[PDB]
């Protein structure tokens, strides 16, 4: 479908094709794929393409280890889709003494020492920022196995509960451990209303571009862990649309939260509480936006 | 507030004026208009305008009726902003027996009478198809007070609910009667999905139009029977967008409306279901979706 006229210019890391190579063949060395069709699937989807259209500014030092950390996500996220929630919520469980560092993990399992030697390796990089993205990671994580997942939701509902489950609060600490990003904890409280509202695009966009996998998961993996939880669906069902109705409806609605964070930002300045920091934070966000847009609409992983 | 485009054309009905003057005259005369300037607004609103965009087909000797009752379920639509659920709901059960015929008027209240000798007139020309309007009108009626009105609803219950505020059901039976046009009970099952999918359409652009009026009188009137009901409200809460966002996204939305309105007609067609009497009834819904469309965006009660 064609996309709504934007203002936001995407913007991809200057060492992507290094990183990608880098980063897509650590995993395909160390992460078990079920055959050569997932490999190549997985190199198809670039998992570093969207990490460095999402963090275009991060530090050239720094951008490796958040391609690993979405990769990594990234693969979970559809293992769990062949889980119950129970069995899901087992799998992500195991996952945080290890990404603490609390819990040495068994070598002879890769998703693992993965995500033991990936925290291990950032927090010896930055100690201070990379314990900041902990917290946030498991929020997520405990997000995709949540109950409400099979709750009849309303857009709002569903949007106030894809905060976690599309992991706002981990990629925003994951851009300022990127870039090197200090913010002090008045800075975080000025912008909730502009991370709020960055989340909502986030979302949508990826439900928009996403439905067509997730409605085939659907109807083939388990009845939990496949189950159809988006906007795209909720939509329809509200207003008695297609699915392709509820997307062109959902776009338009994408470019008015473009414009809501534009106007937010300019009133953050207007209020005289814009620092330096804010300033690179905020820009970060559109960035993602943006990024995710732009991934989005020319990944295989949402085309075939 | 720039118009997606749009494939429907508005009709109006040829003898909109002359009528229009025989209406409002009569309304003018009987009803008890506070002062000159409650007159005057009368007049600018364009009661019978509507009416004749509604039903453009209508036969020329029953476009009339068809403005008188739209006329003064309009003037107690007004009426009820300034009373409470309660007082509403007395105010229009009051109202229900006399439209039946089975209680008489008190000749010294306006409002009876009138309402008594309109459906004792539209009996007169046509039993039947008059007897159709009566429960549709009730049903419109109980909506109006409901307190579902003042209760948390999404974009779906909200469209559910509006279906009678709105006075679909009505406004069809209004209409196959001022057309002469008889279907019977197994062609309207045929259109149900029709008519649902009309009557969100009719709804939203409304709200759209009539949104800065309704918030002022919000502000102004009784805090029940004002109270601030309609999609733009809902869907700027649930997106969290401002209310000309809501509008924007709203509009966009009726359009895919007039798209499934033209795949539901064109299966119904190929299926070898779509009758005479359904043809026209199709159409006629058209010009009640565009219509109501036109006079929006152009009357006085909406722009002032
Ligand atoms: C892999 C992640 C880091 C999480 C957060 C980021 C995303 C919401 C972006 C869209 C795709 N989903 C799978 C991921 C899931
Ligand atoms: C007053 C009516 C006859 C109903 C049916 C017709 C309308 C939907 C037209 C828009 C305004 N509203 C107030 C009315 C409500
Ligand atoms: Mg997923
Ligand atoms: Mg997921
Ligand atoms: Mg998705
Ligand atoms: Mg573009
Ligand atoms: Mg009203
Ligand atoms: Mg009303
Ligand atoms: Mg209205």
């Amino acid at each position: 479908l064609e996309p709504p006229p934007s203002t936001f210019q995407p913007l991809c890391h200057p060492l992507v094709e290094e990183v990608s190579k880098e980063v897509d063949g650590y995993f395909l060395q160390h992460w078990n794929f079920p055959n050569e069709k997932a490999r190549k699937k997985f190199v198809a989807a670039g998992f570093s393409r969207v990490t460095c259209l999402y963090f275009p500014k991060a530090l050239d030092d720094r951008i490796h280890f958040a391609c690993r950390l979405l990769t990594v996500l990234f693969l979970i996220d559809d293992l769990l889709e062949y889980m119950s929630f129970e069995e899901g919520s087992a799998y992500n469980e195991k996952l945080i003494p290890i990404s603490r560092g609390d819990v040495l993990p068994d070598r002879s399992i890769p998703v693992e020492y993965i995500i033991y030697d990936l925290w291990e390796s950032m927090r010896a990089h930055d100690r201070e920022m990379a314990d900041e993205i902990l917290e946030p990671v498991f929020l997520f994580m405990r997000a995709q196995t949540d109950r409400t997942r099979a709750r009849p939701m309303g857009l709002g509902g569903y949007l106030e509960y894809r905060e976690r489950d599309v992991g706002k609060e981990l990629l925003a600490a994951l851009m300022r451990f990127s870039m090197g990003l200090k913010l002090s904890p008045s800075e975080l409280q000025r912008v909730r209303e502009i991370d709020a509202n960055c989340s909502k695009h986030l979302s949508v966009v990826n439900d928009i571009y996403s439905y067509e996998k997730e409605l085939y998961t659907s109807k083939t993996a388990h009845s939990e862990g496949g189950i159809l939880c988006t906007s795209v669906q909720i939509l329809a069902q509200e207003a008695d649309v297609t699915a392709e109705a509820a997307k062109r409806v959902l776009f338009v609605m994408c470019r008015e939260w473009e414009l809501r964070h534009q106007l937010l930002v300019a009133r953050l300045s207007a209020e005289g509480l814009e620092t330096p920091g804010l300033a690179a934070y905020v820009e970060g966000l559109e960035y993602q936006m943006s990024g995710n847009e732009l991934w989005s609409q020319t990944t295989l992983r949402y085309s075939v």
